[PDB]
């Protein structure tokens, strides 16, 4: 039975730069609200010059998910490329300190470590502005084949389709994972990311390279270019073995063939910062999944972790998810 | 018209913040509630044992300048960072708050100072500081026109650790007083006071410092006494104005024989005490440079301090001017 890892995740290694803003700031700066907005180095400088005093926290969607799995008690690993700089050192420290295996080697100091300027509005929504930096170097050379072979699930970001060579690494992961009887999972990441790579994402699912897909409502609607959510659910269920579809305050639904399992969102005192919600939903789900739990219980664990992360600043819970899961009887 | 209300001078530091259990401090021989100086090797070692962290611009005087600006006052800062990413963060955050900050980095080594701050379940903070580029702060960093044009110049007792910062401070005191401005200092930390007791007393008695900030522990340390009433009597005799904080018991402001007691504000929970004294000084000095009564200066200080301890991060993320308006202090 013994496997070295429950979950390997693969993504853009990013440090977040976080500030609260008013609604007008997003309009003035033509930032798309609630989305991941890619930016070049010049725009990164410009936006930073306009940003208020900030807090820094290690981020990266898949990075956050790996950290969450480790926090819950699972065995996690991560592939993602930073630079040999202070931001890279922060990223390396934080993920390793959480007890995630992280061994991707920087290639030099330039391009520098990716950062995302995340603007949080009063409603708690987050709008991200990401300079990919050293993420553009992630490639097949960064696949630790022994780790993929020894991970129950390898999970990756749709966001990896933006940098040039990351997709080649992911295809290598899929080959190795499936040769060793493991499963592959992806998140659709962002509705505009889906707009960019819709055909390629559908191909990953239909060809069986991806077994388990994570989406939110917006991403699922985007995937099929529909405004009919019921259509989106029917189609996603036909395109992948298992789909986990989140619906913000309305909880989540897990699909497997004709099976549907609806889960409620937890009670929130107040939505502080939604950054990381989907990532931590994936942590909870994948932790449950690799512990042999029912699909419903995987959904419950996802909703618990996501509800915790949106009540704090920072994309990675600072409290014990295992303790919260125990208190909730999810164990 | 004067360009600045408050110029502060201190060690420019980025904070690296994590919550820990009580045993961690014991295992690592970290003095609880204190500023613990560390070398580069110890910084690497402690970081290797620290959990996932959050980074936020810090530096005691940096936080104070940011708080004055937040309240609506006009603030400037002198402090030295390196030409590196942490220095860029520090530079951005203080300038983004509307603080004049023009100190030029001198190189990439030593790198920008950082302090690993461990917050225990009681909200207490224990700081472990590698001074880095702070050791390079000297007289060359004094913007004489800024000192000349600031109502109050305020500095950290912490500046007595790096080698040449005290020379910059003596130059500031000269310029400030030549232009009829006032000088202020904070005693910073009780162990810092133990290190520089005689020098601090000399700054006060010689008139180089006009307004002194202390907490209870610092005041007791200054006179090596267990008697808080003795410490208050003595500190009042040694400086023109003393502002002495007493944590949950508020503060007392002393001027000659005058004493003004002020209450702590009501709080939801002590999340992280980092910055409490810094922000008390922000509120006090903001009030002081707006011509407010010493009691109202104390009340502004207690408001700002009470806000900062209810959040993670040494610099309030909320509007202090709005809070002051709501509390009817402005
Ligand atoms: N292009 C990107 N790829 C992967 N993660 C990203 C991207 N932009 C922002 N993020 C991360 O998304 C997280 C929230 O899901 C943040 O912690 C942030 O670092
Ligand atoms: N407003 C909200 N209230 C409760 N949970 C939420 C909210 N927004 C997001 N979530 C949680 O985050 C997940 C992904 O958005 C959801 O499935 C849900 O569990
Ligand atoms: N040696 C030091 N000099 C000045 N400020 C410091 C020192 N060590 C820690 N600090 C700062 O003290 C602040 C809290 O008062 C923290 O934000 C931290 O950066
Ligand atoms: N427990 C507390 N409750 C309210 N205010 C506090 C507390 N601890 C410290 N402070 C504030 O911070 C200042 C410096 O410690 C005090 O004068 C006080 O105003
Ligand atoms: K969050
Ligand atoms: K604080």
């Amino acid at each position: 039975s013994m496997t070295r890892f429950d979950v390997l995740t693969v993504g853009n290694a990013i440090v977040d730069i976080i500030s609260r803003c008013n609604d007008q700031f997003l309009i003035d700066n033509q930032i798309t609200k609630a989305a991941m907005n890619l930016i070049d180095a010049e725009r990164a400088e410009l936006l930073y010059s306009r940003m208020g005093p900030a807090l820094e926290a290690s981020g990266g969607s898949a990075g956050n998910t790996a950290a969450g799995v480790a926090n819950l008690g699972g065995k996690a690993a991560y592939f993602g490329n930073v630079a040999a700089d202070q931001l890279g050192d922060i990223f390396t420290h934080d993920i390793r300190a959480q007890g995630v295996h992280y061994q991707t080697k920087p290639k030099g100091a330039f391009p520098p470590t990716a950062r995302s300027m995340i603007f949080v509005t009063e409603d708690g929504e987050r709008s991200m502005n990401t300079y990919l930096g050293a993420c553009v170097e992630l490639g097949p050379e960064d696949v630790e084949a022994d780790v993929v072979a020894d991970a129950k699930v390898t999970y990756f970001e749709g966001y990896l389709w933006d940098p040039p060579r990351a997709k080649e690494a992911i295809l290598d992961c899929a080959r190795i994972a499936h040769q060793h009887g493991r499963e592959m999972s992806m998140t659709l990441s962002d509705s505009f990311c889906v707009d960019r790579y819709r055909g390629e994402f559908l191909d990953l699912m239909r060809s069986g390279k991806v077994d388990i897909v994570f989406a939110n409502r917006q991403e699922a609607l985007s995937l099929y270019q529909t405004d009919d959510f019921e259509e989106a659910l029917n189609r996603i269920a036909a395109d992948c073995k298992i789909a986990a579809v989140t619906m913000s305050e309305n909880g989540a639904v897990i699909l497997k063939g004709r099976e549907r399992y609806y889960v409620n969102a937890i009670r929130i005192r107040e939505v502080v910062d939604t950054t990381g919600a989907g990532d931590l939903f994936a942590s909870g789900f994948l932790y449950g999944y690799t512990q042999g739990r029912s699909l419903e219980d995987c959904g419950k664990l996802g909703c618990l972790a996501a509800g915790i992360v949106i009540q704090q600043i920072g994309p990675r819970p600072m409290t014990s998810l295992s303790e919260a899961a125990k208190q909730a009887g999810l164990i």
